C-alpha cells in the first residue's frame, strides 16, 4: 500500500461538510471523516472502492 | 442478524449532517437519523438497501 | 392513493436539511419539503416517481 | 419558449441551500441558483438538461 | 488549452457549500473548491472528467 494511505485524515481549511474516505491502518479499513472541500490531501477518497482498492489489502 | 443491528444508532462526534439508515429492531426495520461524519457504529448505512438486506 | 397521502409534510425534530416530496392533495402533484432526517411521517419520498406513483 | 422561463428565480422561504437552475433570458442559458427547499416557482430545474431543453 | 483554465476558482457570492472543480494550471490538475451555489466562472466544472477533459 502507498505510504499516503498511512497519513491521518485531513479536513483542511475550508467549510464545506464533505464525507470523504480515509484508510486506517489501524483498523484495517477505510473510514469517513469531514472533508472541508479544498486542499486535500491523498488519502482521501470520493468512493470508498477507490480508497479499498487503492490504500486496502 | 448480525449483533451489531441491535444497538442504536450513533451520529458521533463530527459535525456534519448526513443522512444514514439504522436498523430499528424493535420496529423490525430500517430507518433514518442524522450521522456526523465520523466515528461510525456498524448499524449505519449508506444505502437503505444494505440495511434490510444485512439486519433482515 | 392512500390516506397518508392527504397529511401535511413532518420535518421532525432532527437538524438536517434534506430535500424531499410530500404529496399535496390540494395542489394535485408532489412538491418539496425540508426533512429533518429523523422521524419521518409516510407523505414523505426521497424519490419524486415514487411520489406520485404512491401518492398521485 | 414557455413564459415561466422569462421569470427571476426563487429561492423561497426555506432554509436549504439546494443547487437549481434557472433559464435566464438575458444570458441567453441556464445557471445555477440557490433553492431553499419549498415553494419553486417553475423557472427551476433539478437538471440541467432539463432546464435547457424546456426553456432554451 | 482554453484561457479561462487559467482563472482562478470563483466561490462567487451565495451561501451553499458545494464542491466544484477547478484546473490548477500551476498544478497540472483538477483540484476542489467551494462553490457558492450562483455566478460560476467557466473555471469551474460539476465533474472531474469534464474539468480535465476541458482543461487538461
Amino acid at each position: 500500500r502507498p505510504d499516503f494511505c498511512l497519513e491521518p485524515p485531513y479536513t483542511g481549511p475550508c467549510k464545506a461538510r464533505i464525507i470523504r474516505y480515509f484508510y486506517n491502518a489501524k483498523a484495517g479499513l477505510c473510514q469517513t471523516f469531514v472533508y472541508g472541500g479544498c486542499r486535500a490531501k491523498r488519502n482521501n477518497f470520493k468512493s470508498a472502492e477507490d480508497c479499498m482498492r487503492t490504500c486496502g489489502g
